[PDB]
């Protein structure tokens, strides 16, 4: 657990959380316009289709009702395109804009450093960790000293046993073997009293450490929460604006196309042609013609 | 007037219609192809736009139930794409292939060779007028003659008469101008007879031309009715496929999206971060250690 929140210098992860917040806003904005582009393309593709074929049918050999039928399928194209433009718009007028604004209130860059709120936190954390930071260094100092002190007690306590294995003219060196082994014995007992002293000491200051880091933290959560809430609301706003269905207009388009079509009557059609281009049209039959004369 | 269909070879007016319907078959094809090609374009941008973001937010700082939620939009895109494909397919697989399948069943080309149906219409009209075609050749000249005699006739009279007040002279020249006049009054009657004969016989083969023309006509209006019936149905197929509002699937995509998002829980998420990255994380508090060789 060297990667735990309580380990000195780890609150940083949640400090990052903040710089991230602004960045994700950024992201949602880029997502939105991208959507728009797509929505603009479709409906712009649409009217370009409506026009081409509107003109084609009107210049064309088609006639009568069938012409108007096949006609209406261009207004569809148009109406739908107008919707997808409605859609583009909102993504860009409301939804996008909302984010751009919210992001302008929550975060503010500062000339020296990053965001203001990022600092306020970053300092809050240091502040609450300072005390525990100091102590925690004492601690690893004393351990470091005490271990060393126990390594030396084993440096001479066994060495004496190796030096008295020589048993060769060392009455002055036999006194040093029992001199250092009892000197280091002092160190060990001492360091274990100092180190142990810090240990119980740190234990008296952990709650305070805890209340502390836990206070700057809940304050962080507060701010996070403020964007998480907003963000959800944005995403609803978007779904709303993306949704064509449950939009009267949309359904309306395809009822209107439908009846235009069924409206087509080949009979009336056929009759028109008869009267307009066929035997139905008047004919001057040969008649006895006198001289003009001029 | 010379506009009417009975006159000369104005049968052509509907002999065109017969072939007009061919290219109309073509046009519909492409009008559908184009748009059906347009549907595919939208869908591809979408699929790409989800694939591309799903990624981004996957590997971005956003987490918990708000990421998943914002993700939920990518999957409305994906789903919306899939529907636009059905629109395309249905356009190419069914509709565009109905007019193709239809066109081969009712438009056999008669070995270069015009369109078997046109050339057969044309013959139907050539043959029903050929007979009456020469009865109007006989009549145009048979009146040209009567008119000619009627001119040289009053020309000779008024020369017998413009002469009657010139004396001298002479009795011989006065009998000559009297011959011409008598002779000219004969031509008038002879040519007026002929004309009148070619006339009442033309008035005899009238209902027989009238009704021998309208035979080919119903042959020609039955085969235009053959498609204006078809066309009406395809414009009902194309409308079907094109509509999503009346697609249970579409409207579900957005009931689906609204469920997805509402589900998001800031709280739950906050708590989650708190346990996976905050004070909730398990800590290894300082404890008394011992001495130990590697
Ligand atoms: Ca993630």
């Amino acid at each position: 657990t060297t990667d735990s929140f309580w380990e000195v210098g780890n609150y940083k992860r949640t400090v990052k959380r903040i710089d991230d917040g602004h960045r994700l806003c950024n992201d949602l904005m880029n997502c939105v316009q991208e959507r728009a582009k797509i929505e603009k393309a479709y409906g712009q593709q649409l009217t370009d289709w409506a026009k081409r074929w509107r003109q084609l049918i009107e210049k064309g050999p088609q006639y009568g009702s069938l012409e108007r039928a096949w006609g209406a399928i261009m207004t569809e194209a148009d109406k739908v395109s107008e919707l997808h433009q409605e859609v583009k718009n909102n993504l860009l007028n409301e939804d996008l804009e909302k984010v751009k604004n919210w992001q302008k209130d929550a975060y503010h860059k500062q000339i020296m450093g990053g965001f203001k709120e990022t600092k306020e936190a970053e300092d809050g954390f240091r502040k609450a960790q300072k005390p525990w930071a100091k102590k925690m260094k004492e601690l690893e100092a004393a351990k470091k000293a005490y271990h060393l002190a126990c390594k030396e007690e084993k440096l001479a306590m066994t060495r004496e046993m190796n030096s008295k294995t020589e048993q060769s003219v060392t009455p002055e060196q036999q006194k040093k073997l029992q001199d250092k082994v009892d000197k280091c014995k002092q160190d060990v007992q001492k360091t274990q009293e100092k180190y142990e002293k810090v240990l119980e000491d740190v234990g008296k200051t952990t709650p305070q450490y805890m209340e502390n880091m836990e206070q700057v933290f809940e304050q962080c959560q507060q701010f996070e929460e403020k964007r998480l809430v907003f963000l959800k609301e944005v995403l609803l706003d978007i779904k709303r604006h993306l949704n064509l269905a449950e939009n009267s207009s949309y359904i309306h388009v395809y009822r209107e196309l439908e009846q235009a079509i069924r409206g087509a009557d080949a009979q009336e059609d056929l009759r028109w042609f008869r009267s307009t281009s066929g035997p139905g049209m008047p004919m001057n039959w040969p008649q006895f013609e006198e001289w003009n004369p001029d």
